[PDB]
């Protein structure tokens, strides 16, 4: 059957600024870069950046809620978020509707998130503060 | 420091067909559902389906190359691809790279992939046959 995300591929309009964002600003590990892409890792995540002439720099009001959240510890969360803010990284959401999260945009407007906590922890939190109509299986 | 992918959230136009697709067709585990979304798991992947009236059912020619690949073993790949074909799931690309890949669309046009092979396998193949402009770190 299916087991896990094998990789996340993000289309990017300008390869070098996107590599710099994920590697320098977010601290991911850069493994390889070529004329039309790059491979990075973030823990066990394989991230591919793919140069795509069709990728548009998209304001967050023009895209849907699809987004990619990266894990960070409770001890590191606030200083990492504050560093992104001080660096001028654009945001897209403020209301913490799914726990301790910071919502920010990549250079092309991909919707990203820093989040503290696992699915199990979110389910436990939701039992006390459930989403409207929530059922647990 | 970021330690991995925390969750993938897909905006969906209709929650019921999206739950059927990810849970019943793709075999992911449904943990919770509420009026406007659902939480599933696929191995270590935490998947959130978020009901979003801004989600358009998007033909593949009208979206960029951003896509989400799920891991499957080589032994299971062909029968899973056949299952998707029997279900009438559209393909958006043919495989021309190393490692088996099946490129298929979700009900809203999210670009998905089944892939066999890790980042390490891809890097080993690339070292033997580097892409144009390829540099390793
Ligand atoms: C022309 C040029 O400067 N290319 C270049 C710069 C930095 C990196 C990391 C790479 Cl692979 C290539
Ligand atoms: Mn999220
Ligand atoms: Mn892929």
């Amino acid at each position: 059957m299916l087991s896990g995300l094998n990789h996340l591929t993000l289309a990017v309009s300008q390869l070098a600024p996107s590599v710099a964002f994920y590697q320098q600003l977010l601290g991911m590990t850069l493994h390889a870069r070529w004329d039309s892409g790059a491979y990075l890792s973030c823990g066990d995540l394989w991230l591919c950046l793919s140069l795509d002439p069709q990728r548009r720099v998209t304001p967050p009001e023009e895209s849907d809620y699809t987004h990619y959240a990266f894990s960070i510890s409770e001890a590191d969360f606030a200083s990492f978020a504050a560093r992104l803010e001080a660096a001028g990284v654009a945001v897209w959401k403020l209301n913490r509707s799914e726990g301790a999260s910071h919502y920010f945009l990549d250079p092309d407007g991909h919707k990203l998130e820093l989040h503290v906590g696992s699915l199990a922890q979110r389910l436990a939190a939701c039992r006390e503060q459930p989403y409207k109509g929530m059922v647990f299986f």
